[PDB]
């Protein structure tokens, strides 16, 4: 009897610290007759990054709104079973749904959603940077920044169609990073196999290497020519795309992003299966603020340490907070989540503007 | 030197001549025209009208929110440069291909008429061929779905899609064993399931059967069909797994199927749809080139890829246009004249919608 | 209603300046009934280096005139499947015929090739060296010279049946090349897969090699015994070929030349896989004047830059010039297409000689 | 010691038994017969004639170009070395396998003559084995093809070639079922779609039909034939397909076929013949060892290879003399009696043509 009452839709303009200088994120409110209320959020990485968009996620509640009204959000591999039937794809649209439900069911059962999704305590998850592209002797000064601010991982954007950059970019990094401390080569899409197997041949670092190429195809392609451990993220919109990434023999590693997934339902049953075949996995949203950045932090403490590695916090890039004082937020280079019942944020309405719509039944 | 100058969008309320009910009143499409501006004059149109919200990721509201989206970056290209304008869109919203086809279709207009020649003759067809129309039969009890084709053929119809699927085997096996064995002489059947079966229902079906016509995408994915198509002895249709081109090679690198179908709003618009069609011809799968929805607007840029397709590969087409009950540009497309329709040869697409006869814009572009 | 109203055959006799000393060039003349003229060129590097020789095309030309004349030369696809049913293969014979229906199309349509071959603009393509085979300091002079004279990438000819001497010139190549330059190294078949083997994993040089051996089944053997990015090119001859090469995971480039493939409408959707697969690809013809170095020019131009490495031009290894001041030509290391409608280049029948045959209908 | 001297080149237009109207009058062949004489007075004859121009990458005037092309090369060669005269074609010109199969037969009669042995000796053959030769069964309908197969078995005919294809599922399966179940007993047919066939129909006829007689060629590619092939029952022979013999361990490795014709036009000669006669014995192919066209000196080089292939592996050959209306080496070469033809046993090629009923040479190439 519990029942979905109303659904309401924010839109929060969020500039970037280090300016597209802004994102579009979208807060959804959900209500119960039983007086329970849950919160999510979708935030896509403005709408190049990934099929995804601010306006098109408003569209997508609008579509979706009338069939959720009234669903016993308790029941959630049901309500996703209803946002697939009554729209499919768009997981961008399915993520702040599927959030909100979740944060529902754990104030519910009186327990956080790190617990609910298996995980033993409150895990400090290791927080990680992104170093944006630029020369050796440059993203070699951002990583001794980051690594003054704590963090031990740190993700380098390099990609390009010339070989030789990448290569000085990768020997530089490699080399020169401070000891005990983790770098990922994060190519998001940037290069064809030509390039890709030109670089990783010509090199001696065997760091991870994340999506090399635009397709799986791609990826797999040159997993099997290079010597890294493969990282797949962009690529992966679905569980099917990752039963292919392992069947391929693709990689040795994913990244998980609710936003991308469709959810916290979505991206559980990808970490059990990343579990079960030795993947590890990066944990993380998107892009947003600390709401997302939380939702998936539950999702990350409640994973096994050998198969986690360090999430990014999407929250860190903004100028501004709408949730100041709420969600897991980096505290030595480890962020912890809450464990209050539910995802453990509360947004004040008075902070977020006034809602861009409204449904009811 | 031709530039895009705006972009208006309007949303049409294209009622059903045939509602039917949902387990929910399925009564009406949301079809959005797209206008396509130039500094030269030169205008273009394009349509896309998802069926429904829940056939496939696609709806209304979605589209025109990826219009709004796109809308910056595609004012000020050069619509002749359609390749490019293809890029450009993908960079700028990945996936969303039916956001995109409307706005290729749109692009192909301009540059038909900039040239002087019918989409069929861009897309390499030496003439307008008029293009065999199926029919679609209802799911209903084996005598029905009989009497049903009997009326489709008094309508001029030779080729028929029939509907089944479901999760009692039983009946399937029954509909398509009358079905298959009482056709007119000289016609065509094909059993659209629609991904309403799991793999272990196709076995029974199929493997209890002895009709050896058609099955039109058996399953949800493209490794489910693919799985069935190695146990089973009927040529494979795919349709609706197939979102973009990598899902085509990989269809044909799993011997999957022996024909696909190529909806535009389903692959994005003509330049993805006819880069899949030549494809085809190469790899010799007979496919059906129809669009998803929507008025005979979106059904004539169909018309056009499916003319140009050599007649080895080429098979019925379906016409959306005619299960609605209104009609927003009388008298111009392709209609089915007695089971054949014929793209027209004028420049471009070869439609012209009236504004007026469209309600108010509901968004309009300009730089 | 515009038809094929004539087709003219010229033979030209063009010696190499470096010198086989000649090659036998083709060039077509294709008229219609309104006064609009179409022309292209096949001319085979001799008659040794592909399935291809310049009195077969002018015999294949003779086979198939009967069936041209009178087809609407506009409906470009159409006109390539009844070349394809009358004369089967001969992919040489069918690309001047493609190239001046193009040429039609484009002046019809009032746009140069380049832009309905999708490009956005006459993109200036990098143009690449060719370095004919010699020792390691003599190689090294060539490329010097080439690089003096703007070429930024150059094609080093290499192969035999020395495993040590193409060791010596790959790795003295790879090593001395000016900085930021690109290298390739073209074996044109001359390894079998034992001596590619020992070759590429003796070397540290991960440079692109080209066809290292005589079949697709060789080369994709050497690929996944080697390092390097493997680019094909000769054993290349139709559309199912390339779907082999994508599908052994062969290959991840490809040169694309119209007289190997059938013209400028099998090049196209040969270019059109290759970005959908991600492939990188030199887009040039075999050899011939700048007519045919043209046609291949306004292809290149048009793929997408990541996609695209530089172009050769056949006309640069020739004595004479029979359309001197027409076509895209070296300018710093960089060729611009013609903008103008169609081909941009009209020969003059009298710089040409007396045609060789003439069929009217 | 030995060397080429001089080769003369002949055309001869010959016109068929039965013309056949095309969608154009299919009349004649043209037909190019070689003679290369050498400094010791021992000459050969080699025959090409390419099944007009559309039947394979072949055709009369590029066959006499690509011979202008090799001469100068061919000149001074010895023509008892076999593997390095075709490797000398093959670096010359590459490809043209039409324009090499002459080249290479007459080198092949020069050396039977130098050797003293017949061809079918020096491939090994233990006899002059007399080899039953097939009939042709041109399309039609069930009761046509059949009448022409009782009037083909009362010439001696005792196998059959039946020509089915089109894109009409419902009357290629008539074809199939009726032929199938009405031969003399004793008798074999092989259907031969020649290419016509799409996947999808090739699954839905041959999936449809009892019948388990060979079908030969269904699908225009071996990647579409080997598609084919694991979805149906019936024993598949490859034959247009197949360029070379990488193709023909290509079509061994994907278990394509059961069977493949050879004919020398088409692989460029006895010498590439012959190695994948032996390599169609060493994997247990069933083969059909003939030419692509022309007259009885052809005909007589296939046969030889023929002749020789061990009984297990050696289906019926046809012999293209038979659809000629003329003959221009009248009395000489392997002849159809009464259902079996025999190559002849002198020294090399068994057959010389006198130039004085050949015409004027068309072409001449001297030292
Ligand atoms: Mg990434
Ligand atoms: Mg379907
Ligand atoms: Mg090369
Ligand atoms: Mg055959």
């Amino acid at each position: 009897s519990l029942r979905i009452t109303r659904l309401t839709v924010f839109h929060l303009d969020l500039p970037l610290a280090k300016p597209f200088d802004r994102l579009d994120s979208t807060y959804l409110r959900i209500d119960t007759d039983e007086g329970v209320t849950g919160w999510g959020e979708g935030c896509p990485w403005g709408h190049s990054y990934l099929p995804a968009h601010g306006p098109g996620l408003r569209a997508g509640i609008a579509t979706l709104a009338p069939h959720l009204l009234g669903l016993d959000p308790r029941s959630l591999d049901h309500v996703n079973r209803v946002m697939d039937l009554q729209l499919p794809g768009h997981s961008y649209v399915k993520s702040p749904i599927d959030m909100a439900c979740w944060d529902i069911l754990g104030q519910v059962a009186g327990l956080p959603l790190w617990q609910l999704l298996g995980g033993e305590a409150a895990t400090p998850v290791p927080i990680n940077s992104s170093i944006s592209t630029g020369t050796p002797d440059q993203m070699l000064g951002l990583i001794a920044e980051a690594a003054a601010q704590g963090y031990r991982t740190h993700s380098a954007k390099i990609g390009g169609s010339d070989p030789a950059q990448d290569i000085a970019r990768i020997e530089a990094i490699s080399a020169g990073l401070p000891d005990g401390h983790r770098v990922t080569f994060d190519v998001n899409r940037a290069w064809t196999p030509a390039i890709a197997v030109e670089v990783l041949n010509s090199v001696r670092a065997r760091d991870w290497i994340e999506q090399p190429c635009q397709t799986l195809d791609q990826c797999a392609h040159v997993a099997r020519r290079v010597a890294n451990p493969i990282m797949l993220d962009e690529c992966l919109h679905e569980f099917s795309d990752h039963l292919a990434a392992w069947s391929r023999g693709a990689c040795e590693g994913v990244k998980i992003k609710p936003n991308r997934v469709g959810g916290l339902t979505r991206a559980r049953q990808i970490r059990d299966f990343g579990v079960s075949v030795g993947w590890q996995m990066h944990i993380e949203d998107v892009g947003g603020t600390a709401l997302a950045d939380t939702a998936a932090l539950h999702l990350a403490a409640s994973t096994p340490e050998a198969n986690r590695l360090a999430s990014w916090l999407g929250h860190a890039h903004l100028a501004d907070d709408p949730i100041p004082g709420q969600g897991a937020r980096n505290r030595d280079g480890l962020a912890t989540p809450p464990s209050a019942p539910g995802l453990g944020v509360i947004p004040d309405p008075e902070a977020l503007g006034r809602p861009v719509a409204s449904y009811d039944e």
